[PDB]
């Protein structure tokens, strides 16, 4: 049990995907290819964002950068948004998110709803910031705290759950999720595969860590998160689809070459903020 | 630990002080009078009804009831409809869920999405016309299985076995219980559980300003009413003071709560209070309540 929300963040379950896995059981026609889905929905506002935004504050604050009261400029798409609001609620602090106009509403009002203030990104952040020098931007593409958010939580947890891990299959955005999770893992684990999904540069990302990259667009995406939560239940975002089409790839080739696999993925947020768009 | 499926990430759900919002969360002036939230968003389908969706199908399996292809049919205002969806879709059963029309959109949308039927029974009435249309919808077509969530001990079980083992491990301080009266399962179970191993334990239920046939009114202490207009209210407030985005339903909990909280305090008596988040706010959002 825990003293603030804050502190109910992190250790996701891991959920085996039986029925959507290339091979579930070792048997007569070759090892096992399974897929096991790690739930980030899972954590205070229903994204894995509460990892680096959480770690983020608390070691601005640890760098006395942050006085109560004072005004926090985050560029965002949504989800860190989202937490890092939930957090300067909590905190004391104000909140200014910069964010594109072309997002769900649910996001918005999220946003409304945990005080934050909207301005409909990253170079418009920087010019406010640059102009408004009583701000933090934390900024969580070149944020350390981001990946260490990963590297620390994230990687620890995938290995304690998943020791004969041979594949990690997250997104790829501010990185922070794959350099974190990734360097970890490939600190800890030979021959270990780490594996982008993209759509069809921030100051974190390092070249040396992806084994692969996938580009994927955005009709399958949609239709994998359908298959997901029609096949396993999960009712996941749409990042999570890109990742599973980039998790079947490797899977289908893992099945092709009769090799062992267990391939962990990412399921980095759930569908509520995506129901507007009507893609479910 | 890992899962072999999402049907077993199920339960073992946080608890949190909530020291912003709890009357006197120290226990130094007097006594403390401490909320704890138990967080049943945290389940497969964002709800507590994950623990008795799932308990319900299972003991029907096991009583030779229930055999894939087969339909089950259940009356819902909607969580119930959710969880069963869920497990209807792992487990190869087809879904038919009664559901009053006033309910959130979210809902209607993910049901359809699990690919539930769905028949929107009329707004009057509530629950007694879902329930009663269900009990109609049986009676052509006996094939169907209706679980019946208001009647299904496997809906008290689930709580005996599950929430109220969590509450006492993690609390073992604990003086109140406070949950929201619907079947009575949540209330029931963890209710009966806790009454056998804390003494004195009292259990207050919160229900919205026909009896279901799980309902043992020896299990309670008190009933509070709650208005649509307080439970919103609180609802807002949780998501202020201590940054958790529930549903309606908690509101009314948590203006219960504070109700037997501010009770300790003006007594000057000690008091651990352990609260249900049976859902998030995801569902409710359309509905205006968090504007
Ligand atoms: O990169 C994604 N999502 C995503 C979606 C589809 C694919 Br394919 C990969 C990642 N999200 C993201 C990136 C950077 C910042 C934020 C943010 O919430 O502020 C979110
Ligand atoms: O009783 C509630 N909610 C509620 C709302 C306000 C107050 Br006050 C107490 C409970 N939900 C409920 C009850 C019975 C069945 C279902 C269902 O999801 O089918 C939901
Ligand atoms: C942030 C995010 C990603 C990408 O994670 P990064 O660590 O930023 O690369 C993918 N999906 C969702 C839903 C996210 O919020
Ligand atoms: C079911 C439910 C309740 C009440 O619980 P019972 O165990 O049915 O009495 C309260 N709130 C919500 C959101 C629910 O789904």
């Amino acid at each position: 049990r825990y003293d603030s929300l804050l502190q109910a963040l992190g250790n996701t379950p891991l959920v085996g995907l039986q029925r959507l896995s290339p091979r579930w059981d070792d048997g007569r026609d070759g090892p096992h290819v399974r897929l096991w889905a790690k739930l980030e929905d899972r954590n205070p506002t229903g994204s894995i964002k509460d990892r680096p935004a959480v770690r983020m504050i608390e070691q601005a604050e640890a760098d006395g950068l942050l006085r109560p009261g004072a005004t926090i400029l985050e560029p965002t798409s949504g989800n860190t948004g989202i937490s890092l609001a939930m957090a300067a609620r909590l905190k004391g602090y104000r909140l200014i998110c910069v964010m594109p106009e072309n997002t769900s509403v649910e996001r918005r009002q999220l946003l409304e709803l945990y005080g934050a203030q909207i301005i409909f990104a990253v170079a418009t952040a920087k010019e406010l910031a640059a102009t408004n020098p009583s701000w933090v931007m934390l900024y969580q593409y070149g944020n350390p705290a981001n990946t260490d958010s990963h590297y620390c939580g994230t990687g620890p947890e995938l290995l304690a759950d998943l020791p004969e891990i041979t594949h990690f299959v997250a997104g790829l955005g501010t990185t922070g999720t794959l350099m974190g999770t990734g360097r970890f893992l490939r600190e800890h684990v030979a021959n270990v595969k780490i594996v982008a999904a993209e759509p069809r540069v921030p100051e974190l990302y390092d070249p040396e860590i992806l084994t692969a990259r996938y580009s994927v667009g955005a009709v399958d995406a949609v239709r994998r998160t359908r298959e997901l939560v029609h096949t396993e239940g999960i009712f996941a975002g749409i990042s999570t689809g890109a990742v599973l089409h980039a998790a079947l790839g490797v899977g289908a080739g893992a099945l092709a070459a009769g090799e062992r696999a267990d391939i962990a993925l990412v399921v980095a947020d759930a569908g509520w903020k995506y129901l507007s768009t009507g893609a479910y």
